[PDB]
């Protein structure tokens, strides 16, 4: 028990995509989520393994409206997605608003870009004030999805560096 955010004490985590969005072909959803994990994996000693059945540290799903938690979704626009901080059960899980039009290109809203942000929460990060950072509280799409120095510093402060 220390201060700051809750973190995972395990370094090898598993994730599972519970349901898929009909907005994109299955392969593009898998790619977007795998690439998002890779970003954070590149700068820390964390590893992620995808499971098809059973429980996993990070469960991912596409839902709309009221979905059994205290923050029901709001239809197109507004809130795009949310995630829980590390911990048992629902901890680390990420929920994406299905009422949004998810994309695999530059048009709103790029799944990969939003997933990268949500997984940061799943790993224990809070928001950044840097408008160039992935953890910024609002959606921005620059044309590429990469960690800003602010994102790299924040995740390394918790789990350390890689190599
Ligand atoms: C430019 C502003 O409006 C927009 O472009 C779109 C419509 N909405 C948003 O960007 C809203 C903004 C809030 C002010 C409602 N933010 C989010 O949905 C965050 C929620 C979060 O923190 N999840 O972890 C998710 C990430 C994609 C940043
Ligand atoms: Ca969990
Ligand atoms: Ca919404
Ligand atoms: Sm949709
Ligand atoms: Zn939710
Ligand atoms: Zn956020």
């Amino acid at each position: 028990l220390t201060e700051g955010n809750p973190r995972w004490e395990q370094t090898h985590l598993t994730y599972r995509i519970e349901n898929y969005t009909p907005d994109l072909p299955r392969a593009d959803v898998d790619h977007a989520i795998e690439k998002a994990f890779q970003l954070w994996s590149n700068v820390t000693p964390l590893t992620f393994t995808k499971v098809s059945e059973g429980q996993a540290d990070i469960m991912i799903s596409f839902v709309r409206g009221d979905h059994r938690d205290n923050s029901p979704f709001d239809g197109p626009g507004g809130n795009l997605a949310h995630a829980f901080q590390p911990g048992p059960g629902i901890g680390g899980d990420a929920h994406f608003d299905e009422d949004e039009r998810w994309t695999n290109n530059f048009r709103e809203y790029n799944l990969h870009r939003v997933a990268a942000h949500e997984l940061g929460h799943s790993l224990g990060l809070s928001h950044s004030t840097d408008i160039g950072a992935l953890m910024y509280p609002s959606y921005t799409f620059s044309g590429d999805v990469q960690l800003a120095q602010d994102d790299i510093d924040g995740i390394q402060a918790i789990y350390g560096r890689s190599q």
